[PDB]
């Protein structure tokens, strides 16, 4: 089986049955938008950097990856064609997970449909997420 | 004629000539096991939930239903008799099909002998399957 399949089997997504967000949960957001923190390892010294994003609650994990690139590329050092290539490149290179936990967001679902996010919203807690390279995920498989 | 007989005539299986898997295809599996995706409709609003299973390639469709039952009841501390009762009940209530396509797995064949499954194995792709209520299939017959 493909490494993508084995990651799905080992780390199955914890999504809700409906993508429709309950009204009492949606009202806890800022006009349906949720503030999340995105971590990443940027240096060989395992130094971690972070971005604080405000995104729609129904963003899929691949849209979170794209939104984090737009946050960084605000300071322009690349053309538009280079930027589009970088978004597609890193969308196929990185996956999203909960920081410090064995909870992953490998499948295309609205972020708020994942159970970890809903508990974060109901608890008034900020989702603490990490961008991990797909190859680093495939190497830790049994 | 019986409704099950009518379903076989209307939806005949697309199977390969031999149940023996060629070596170059078998070697694409993880020690003879295939990872499949099983969808199901859980709410009257047609909300779908899914399981990602790793099963023997020569499981018959009724064994796929049994493996999905063991997946859900894994934590429930059920006895063998309790588990068997649920397995027999849902084996007589649900059939297996390709999700979103008019391809069915109604007959006792090794799953890998079906042409859709074997091509999935050769592609390194997960079979995208759906569990449909038997009565819903018999109602759509001519
Ligand atoms: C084609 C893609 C490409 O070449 N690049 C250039 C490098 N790059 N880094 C990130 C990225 N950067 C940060 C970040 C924030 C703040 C920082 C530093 C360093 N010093 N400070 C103060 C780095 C970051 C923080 C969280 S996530 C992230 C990313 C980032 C991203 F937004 C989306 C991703 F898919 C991956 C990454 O990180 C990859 C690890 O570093 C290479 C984006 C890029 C892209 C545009
Ligand atoms: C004696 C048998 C019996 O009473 N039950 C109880 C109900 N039941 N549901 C399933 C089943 N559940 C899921 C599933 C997975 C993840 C879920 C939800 C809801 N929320 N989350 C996060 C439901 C499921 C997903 C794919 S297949 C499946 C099944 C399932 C099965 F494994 C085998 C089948 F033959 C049928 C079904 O689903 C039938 C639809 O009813 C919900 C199993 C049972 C059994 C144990």
């Amino acid at each position: 089986n493909s490494p993508h399949s084995r990651a799905m089997y080992v780390y199955p997504p914890n999504v809700e049955s409906s993508p429709e967000l309950p009204k009492h949960i949606y009202n806890k957001l800022d006009k349906g938008q949720i503030i999340v923190v995105i971590w990443v390892i940027v240096s060989p010294n395992n130094d971690k950097q972070k971005y604080t994003l405000k995104i729609n609650h129904d963003c899929v994990p691949e849209q979170v990856i794209a939104e984090a690139i737009r946050k960084k590329t605000r300071s322009m050092l690349l053309s538009s064609e280079q930027l589009k290539l970088c978004v597609l490149e890193y969308q196929g290179k990185y996956i999203l997970k909960v920081c410090g936990c064995d909870e992953y967001f490998l499948e295309k679902y609205p972020l708020s449909q994942y159970k970890y996010i809903r508990s974060c919203i109901m608890l008034g807690r900020m989702p603490n997420l990490m961008l991990m390279a797909k190859e680093s995920l495939y190497s830790q498989l049994p």
